């Protein structure tokens, strides 16, 4: 019952609800069944950078992720988010860990929305920058096992004292303010997001993957999100 539009991490290979079989990353309409991955080579342990773009006039949802001294990996597809998504939402970064297991610790979030309209004074924007996390972010919404402040991260599903990450574990962050991203004079309406993010396993098959997403403004953890629907879908479908 939310609406979601998202771009996931995927971190494990649940082949029968057509994941292919790595890790990849992949655009997310309104299911889990991505409509369109690519190849991740994830690095256990490095942080890592993605990005995400889009704009009303080319209406392209795409994706760019990286690490340090690798080549990159890159998803596309072609989506009207006006037809998809009402005119106010949230954006926010979501984690879950099933049977398998990963930290998944955020350490930079940036956002940038647009709205030009057709006006001598065209431009509406809305932008936020966080480089640290603490304790107490009010301008974020921390839903599930999420907290900050810890190293001064954000760090979506829950991990010990010790540093272990733990299993059935699901966290979002959103941020605090809607985001209006139609309007009915706007000519052009654009967003874009960058995340850096860390995620690191004791295992040999780390789970479940770190997204980020845009919603409704009231959206919340699907029941029974943890594991492969990464804190976003209440089913597989
Ligand atoms: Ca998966
Ligand atoms: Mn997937």
């Amino acid at each position: 019952a939310d609406t979601i539009v998202a771009v996931e991490l995927d971190t494990y290979p649940n082949t029968d609800i057509g994941d292919p079989s790595y890790p990849h990353i992949g655009i997310d309409i309104k299911s889990v069944r991505s409509k369109k991955t690519a190849k991740w080579n994830m690095q256990n342990g490095k942080v890592g950078t993605a990005h995400i773009i889009y704009n009303s006039v080319d209406k392209r949802l795409s994706a760019v992720v990286s690490y340090p001294n690798a080549d990159s990996a890159t998803v596309s597809y072609d989506v009207d988010l006006d037809n998809v998504l009402p005119e106010w939402v949230r954006v926010g970064l979501s984690a879950s860990t099933g049977l398998y297991k990963e930290t998944n610790t955020i350490l930079s979030w940036s956002f940038t929305s647009k709205l030009k309209s057709n006006s001598t004074h065209e431009t509406n924007a809305l932008h936020f920058m966080f480089n640290q996390f603490s304790k107490d972010q009010k301008d974020l919404i921390l839903q599930g096992d999420a907290t900050t402040g810890t190293d001064g991260n954000l760090e979506l599903t829950r991990v010990s004292s010790n540093g272990s990450p733990q299993g059935s574990s699901v966290g979002r962050a959103l941020f605090y303010a809607p985001v209006h991203i139609w309007e009915s004079s706007a000519v052009v309406a654009s967003f874009e997001a960058t995340f850096t993010f860390l995620i690191k396993s004791p295992d040999s098959h780390p789970a479940d993957g770190i997204a980020f997403f845009i919603s409704n403004i009231d959206s919340s953890i699907p029941s029974g999100s943890t594991g492969r629907l990464l804190g976003l879908f209440p089913d597989a479908n």
